[PDB]
């Protein structure tokens, strides 16, 4: 039984469920009067709630990631939390909607057609200076995490969600080796310099468009060929710079890797720099 929170506490007859997003499972949803100083608009918003088959720990879970997105706040690069329906039902958590999908699907959709190398399963393609672009707000939004000594363990283009406005908000922050820092992988240490890690991975599928990392090398193999030094090779699209960004981020030390600090301000002179191509 929840306890009740007016903070957040929206009445669930203000929310009308609409299509399945994926599968908890998200539903997309309209809210009637979110804003308190706006009560008869309509928010496309999507909600989050357990599936029929779900335990009593997949239940802890979900309130735990609710509570600590009630403490982490707002941040225009991260999933928000706008609400949630706890007590005339089942738990309903309601969070910012992003039409444009996962960072992963939405790059893919917009590779050039005419790629034997990396074929397009779908949109206008992306300039140098909107992929650069993309990297920047996602370094934000972690930035903004790190601040509120949040780790998010799983930072990955399938955990960074468009909206329609084309603005890159982190999700599933407040809860995969291929991912994983070394030292995740092996001694379990999850840090902000392990995050650090998986945004080098993470601008490696920016720049691939969506690649799958470390293509044909077993799971089993990696932590061997990490440990001797093995790192991904540059994506034939990226700039040098952008790729000595990514192997420091792979810095073996955990010390030695940039913070998201370091990082956005990096990203924020490269953007300006770059092009038109
Ligand atoms: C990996 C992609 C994936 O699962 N997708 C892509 C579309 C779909 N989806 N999944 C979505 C979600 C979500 C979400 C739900 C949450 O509930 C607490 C928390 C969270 O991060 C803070 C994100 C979502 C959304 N907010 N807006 C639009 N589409 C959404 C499911």
């Amino acid at each position: 039984e929840l306890p009740e929170d007016p903070r957040w506490e929206l009445p669930r007859d203000r929310l009308v469920l609409g299509k399945p997003l994926g599968e908890g499972q998200v539903v997309l949803a309209e809210a009637i009067g979110l804003d308190k100083d706006k009560p008869n608009r309509v928010t496309k918003v999507a909600v989050k709630m357990l599936k029929s088959d779900a335990t009593e720990k997949d239940l802890s879970d979900l309130i735990s990631e609710m509570e600590m997105m009630k403490m982490i706040g707002k941040h225009k690069n991260i999933i928000n939390l706008l609400g949630a329906c706890t007590q005339d039902g089942p738990l309903y958590v309601i969070v910012e909607y992003a039409s444009k999908g996962n960072l992963r699907e939405y790059l893919q959709a917009r590779r050039p057609p005419g790629l034997e190398y990396s074929y397009n399963p779908s949109e206008e393609q992306l300039s140098s200076k909107d992929l650069v672009s993309c990297a920047y707000q996602v370094a934000r939004g972690m930035e903004y995490l790190a601040s509120k000594k949040c780790i998010h363990r799983d930072l990955a283009a399938r955990n960074v969600l468009v909206t329609e406005d084309n603005v890159m908000k982190i999700a599933d922050f407040g809860l995969p080796v291929k991912w994983m820092a070394p030292e995740a992988l092996f001694d379990r240490i999850y840090t902000h310099q392990s995050d650090v890690w998986s945004f080098g991975v993470l601008l490696w599928e920016i720049f691939t468009l969506g690649g799958s990392p470390y293509p044909g090398v077993p799971v089993e193999e990696l932590f061997k060929l990490l440990k001797e030094g093995h790192r991904m090779d540059k994506p034939s699209n990226c700039t040098n710079e952008l790729y000595m960004m990514m192997r420091d981020c792979w810095h073996a030390v955990p010390s030695q890797r940039p913070t998201f600090k370091q990082l956005v301000e990096d990203l924020d002179r490269i953007v300006a720099l770059t092009s038109q191509e």
